[PDB]
RNA sequence: GCUGCUGCUGCUGCUGCUGC
RNA sequence: GCUGCUGCUGCUGCUGCUGC
């Protein structure tokens, strides 16, 4: 039923093989990237977007979602009841989760983002 | 059990009638406090704080833990295993939740702490 | 990194009761 | 505001399998 994604980036999850090598390589402090979903009722669009600590990089994966990407395809869901909307982030061991009805939307985005740029920005 | 809590305030729940008063003077915007909560393993220690917007407000409920305090109520709980370690808070709406294994406490208070002021400066 | 499952706190949305 | 419950996605920790 393929469904429009509140993500502007494709999925960039890594190959077990690809996993292994990065392994043998380097320790959880220095991941490939990121775990984050928007889940809508039911729903949930999931990324592993790849992240190396550096501006340029943080820079590209805040891109991966914006308030108006994300209304557009949580609206698809909407109706007269609320239902629930959840943004979710894992980086380094740390689970962030904003969570609210589909009437705070704007404000669970605007929480969503700051979460997620300081979780990105997280002191090793 | 009597159990070292990781708050430094006590709590501020208000009674059934209070809550109907505030409810008749004023709102989802504008209500009494905030909820935060600190789990370790299966223990949780919960607070409601009155919050009302201001930064002397803001000031003191920011004091209600510190990475100490929490280490402190959660070492408590610590051995050779990882224990799961998740902070809460729920202002107008929005929830966010901070968590992870007990070997990254420090990371989860750093991040709760500003996910706490963010949320709570929260412009309406 | 992924799919699948077992035990174990918690969270959103909805639903109803307490005083309640 | 609180206690208790019904249905419904998700999250932490632990446990094991997939390629896996
Ligand atoms: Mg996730
Ligand atoms: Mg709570």
């Amino acid at each position: 039923s393929h469904m429009t994604s509140p993500f502007k980036l494709p999925d960039e999850s890594p190959s077990w093989t690809e996993w292994r090598l990065h392994n043998d390589e380097t320790n959880q402090d220095n991941p490939l990237g990121f775990k984050e979903s928007w889940g809508f009722g039911k729903v949930v669009f999931k990324r592993y977007l790849r992240y190396d600590r550096t501006e340029a990089s943080l820079h590209r994966v805040l891109g991966s979602w914006t308030g108006d990407s994300v209304n557009y395809a949580a609206s698809r869901f909407f109706g007269f009841d609320q239902i629930g909307c959840t943004y979710s982030i894992r980086f380094r061991g740390v689970s962030i989760t904003v969570s609210g009805g589909s009437r705070t939307l704007q404000h669970l985005c605007e929480m969503a983002i700051r979460s997620k740029q300081e979780l990105l920005q997280l002191a090793p």
